[PDB]
DNA sequence: CCGACAGCGCATCAGC
DNA sequence: GCTGATGCGC
DNA sequence: GTCGG
């Protein structure tokens, strides 16, 4: 944290850009800058030494030195003044309202919690659970917590089936003390690249945590994709666990592990990653890892046994899930 | 300068 | 119904 | 907003 001062506020001005200004790459501009500076090494002292590192260029050079001189950036004091700005910042914080539908809500008049709920008619189902659980949606998890989740949908997992495979990816398998949600990677050998030998595989693991009351809501479910809600079970007279996200992502088993690289991010990392690959003549996606042709039309997957193959082939040494938290 | 910026699943919609 | 674009999120 | 060619 030599340095949380500067990346607040490019992740402040990452999210205004997103959420307001609606223009995506300013948005990535400025969270590829907070990245980079994130695992600075020093204490920065001044914008030309940040110019230094790769994504951060003038303007945010001269940003960092307004920050640095005063302790504020104007453009941010002013931004938070701004009642639309601000008002359209807030509801994209409810899961399932972005960019558009926020600034759609404004115009309708809606731009509080309270209009929220007085007008839940007008919300999609993703939203509106992402509005009834909002203060939760809000909470970290303690790893502790995380190891309790991960013990109940591993045992009910192998009770549909001793076959399936769930590992617990994202910021928890890269050693997270706390985790925003659960993001749990499945497989079973009846499901391949080759064929899919049994239908409903996502689905039965669904209902058994339904059954057991873990899964409390839906945000979505596809036949590979299932993002929803679940919460621990609490004790006799005890307070309840606040509700989690989480979701369930099933990976043809041979392509695993592409499948958790994808998954354990970061999703910055990801992008890095992916990008270098390109630069190296790859193209990785969560399935496979492709040679791009003359024409730059992927080729047929490459072989892979290992994440760190992954690695050998974009010409990176291997980095352990801890160090890939971007 | 200037095109590129990672890659994709599910929900909802318009046009047919 | 379908396909394709777009919103939203991983 | 940043940057490689
Ligand atoms: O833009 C994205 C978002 C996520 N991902 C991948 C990497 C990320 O680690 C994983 C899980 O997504 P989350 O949004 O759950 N983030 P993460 O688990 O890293 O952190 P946390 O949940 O604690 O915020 O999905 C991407 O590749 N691109
Ligand atoms: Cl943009
Ligand atoms: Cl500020
Ligand atoms: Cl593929
Ligand atoms: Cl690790
Ligand atoms: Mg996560
Ligand atoms: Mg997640
Ligand atoms: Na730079
Ligand atoms: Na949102």
């Amino acid at each position: 944290t030599l340095n949380g001062g500067i990346t607040d506020m490019l992740t402040e001005l990452a999210n205004f850009e997103k959420n307001v200004s609606q223009a995506i790459h300013k948005y990535n501009a400025y969270r590829k800058a907070a990245s980079v500076i994130a695992k600075y090494p020093h204490k920065i002292k001044s914008g030309a030494e940040a110019k230094k590192l790769p994504g951060v260029g003038t303007k945010i050079a001269e940003k960092i030195d307004e920050f640095l001189a005063t302790g504020k950036l104007r453009k941010l004091e002013k931004i938070r003044q701004d009642d639309t700005s601000s008002s359209i910042n807030f509801l994209t914080r409810v899961s399932g309202i972005g960019p558009s539908a926020a600034r759609k809500f404004v115009d309708e008049g809606i731009k509080t919690l309270e209009d929220l709920r007085k007008n839940e008619d007008k919300l999609n189902h993703h939203q509106r659970i992402g509005l009834k659980y909002f203060g939760d949606f809000e909470k970290r998890i303690p790893r502790e917590e995380m190891l309790q989740m991960q013990d109940i949908v591993l045992n009910e997992v192998k009770k549909v089936d001793s076959e399936y495979i769930a590992t617990v990816c994202g910021s928890f398998r890269r050693g997270a003390e706390s985790s925003g949600d659960m993001d749990v990677l499945l497989t079973h050998p009846s499901f391949t690249s080759e064929s899919t030998k049994q239908p409903k595989l996502l689905h039965q693991v669904v209902e058994q945590l339904q059954k057991v009351h873990f899964i409390t809501d839906t945000l979505s479910k596809g036949e590979t994709k299932f993002m929803g809600v679940c919460q621990l079970p609490s004790k006799n007279d005890e307070k309840e666990y606040p509700h989690r996200r989480i979701e369930i992502r099933l990976i043809p088993k041979d392509q695993y592990y592409c499948g958790v690289l994808y998954f354990t991010g970061s999703d910055i990392f990801n992008k890095n990653m992916r990008a270098h690959a390109l630069e190296k003549g790859f193209t990785i996606n969560e399935y496979t890892i492709r040679p791009l042709g003359v024409t730059g039309v992927a080729g047929e997957p490459l072989p892979v046994d290992s994440e760190k193959d992954i690695f050998d082939y974009i010409q990176w040494k291997y980095r352990e899930p801890k160090d890939r938290s971007e």
